[PDB]
């Protein structure tokens, strides 16, 4: 049990995708190639961003950067603003999110609910931070706590749950997830593969870490997100569909080469915020 | 840990102490503590507590020979159990006919359609009654459909007796009260039957909105029953998010409404309380209602 919602965070579960695995069972035909999904929507605000959000805030506090009633500013496409708005409400901070205007109405709603101001990005936010030195910009694209959250959280859990891992597949945005989990897995798992997925450069980016990076188009991502609810029951968000596409690429390849694989892939969020788009 | 299917990634939901909201979190010197504890059943396969009964029901139906691959399932529901059964039916390869009232939220037809269940939108005029009556009439045209019947299937109650309850006693052995909504009654009947078997003085408190009585209902399991209006349930729900950061469905506000009533009681009598309450779902599929906007 937890004294706070901020604690009921991480230790997200890992689910084998039996029906979507290129080959779930070792057989006459060749060794298994398994997709395992990690459900990061099982977090305080329903996305993986709770990890860095909280770790960044607890980090600014512990530094003494943050103080009662301080204004926090963050450029975000949704998920991180939501995680920061929830944490800021519990801690007595005022959040301002700078967002692109093409973000889903669900984001806006939940942010308003949590007491966040929304400006309608990194550049704008940077300029505002400079206009108002009072305000604190945690800066998820450069903040080491972002990467540490995954190095110290997502990584170890994955490894504890899937010690036989061969690939890790995730989305590449601020890059924290792939860098932190990537750096952890690479530092512990000989010959591990770290795969990115991008839509067709942050200070957190480390060129050394990725083994592959797939570019995935919008239509493939949507397609795959639907396939995932159809086949495995998981009401994933759009990013997860692109992640799944790349994972299946990597799956086809291991299956082609006669090699075993245990592909761990991230489900960064659920479909809830994406329904207004009509992609479901 | 590691699961081989989404159906196993079910339950063992977190219990989080609500310090800001509890009438008195700390056990000090104006009195003993009055402490609220929230069980987060949104941390479940389809973001609802119904995953528990929906899976057990199917699995019980399978063991008993009542279901076979290709079988169509029929069920009346207000959303949560429909969605849960739609998920399981993708994985076990069954078809799904839901009967849902027409005045339910937008995002629950969207989601139900997404898993590819048929939805017959029964009339708003008599709510659940109308939806259950409607499913029973349907169950009668085609008896090859298997209606699990959440309102009378002890596998509903069983899922909470074997899951929700044990989990709750483990995490909160000092428990004095349990507070959940009253619909099918499985949550209160199963969690209640378990807890009363193990915790001496335990209070089992229901919440309901201000028609029939489900077959599962045993009123000897209940201590008390609160009616809650939607205006109270909304304002309570908005309070939970603002003060604990939990984004729950409107049902949880009414449970919270009940729980605070209970808590305020213990507080004024000067007695200790450890009040567990179910957050049965998250706020996702309620945003379209406008309940989270600005009063
Ligand atoms: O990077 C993604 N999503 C994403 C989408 C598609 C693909 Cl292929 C990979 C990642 N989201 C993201 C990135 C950086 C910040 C935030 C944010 O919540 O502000 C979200
Ligand atoms: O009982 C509720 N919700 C509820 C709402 C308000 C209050 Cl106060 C108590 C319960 N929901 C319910 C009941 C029975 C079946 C289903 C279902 O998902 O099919 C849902
Ligand atoms: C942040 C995010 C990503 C990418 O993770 P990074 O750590 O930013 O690279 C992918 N999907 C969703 C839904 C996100 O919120
Ligand atoms: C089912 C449900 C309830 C009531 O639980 P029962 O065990 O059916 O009495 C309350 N709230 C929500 C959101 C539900 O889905």
């Amino acid at each position: 049990r937890y004294d706070s919602l901020l604690q009921a965070l991480g230790n997200t579960p890992l689910v084998g995708l039996q029906r979507l695995s290129p080959r779930w069972d070792d057989g006459r035909d060749g060794p298994h190639v398994r997709l395992w999904a990690k459900l990061e929507d099982r977090n305080p605000t329903g996305s993986i961003k709770d990890r860095p959000a909280v770790r960044m805030i607890e980090q600014a506090e512990a530094d003494g950067l943050l103080r009662p009633g301080a204004t926090i500013l963050e450029p975000t496409s949704g998920n991180t603003g939501i995680s920061l708005a929830m944490a800021a409400r519990l801690k007595g901070y005022r959040l301002i999110c700078v967002m692109p205007e093409n973000t889903s109405v669900e984001r806006r709603q939940l942010l308003e609910l949590y007491g966040a101001q929304i400006i309608f990005a990194v550049a704008t936010a940077k300029e505002l931070a400079a206009t108002n030195p009072s305000w604190v910009m945690l800066y998820q694209y450069g903040n080491p706590a972002n990467t540490d959250s995954h190095y110290c959280g997502t990584g170890p859990e994955l490894l504890a749950d899937l010690p036989e891992i061969t690939h890790f597949v995730a989305g590449l945005g601020t890059t924290g997830t792939l860098m932190g989990t990537g750096r952890f897995l690479r530092e512990h798992v000989a010959n591990v593969k770290i795969v990115a997925a991008e839509p067709r450069v942050p200070e957190l980016y480390d060129p050394e870490i990725l083994t592959a990076r797939y570019s995935v188009g919008a239509v493939d991502a949507v397609r795959r997100t639907r396939e995932l609810v159809h086949t495995e029951g998981i009401f994933a968000g759009i990013s997860t569909g692109a992640v799944l596409h790349a994972a299946l690429g990597v799956g086809a390849g291991a299956l082609a080469a006669g090699e075993r694989a245990d592909i761990a892939l991230v489900v960064a969020d659920a479909g809830w915020k994406y329904l207004s788009t009509g992609a479901y």
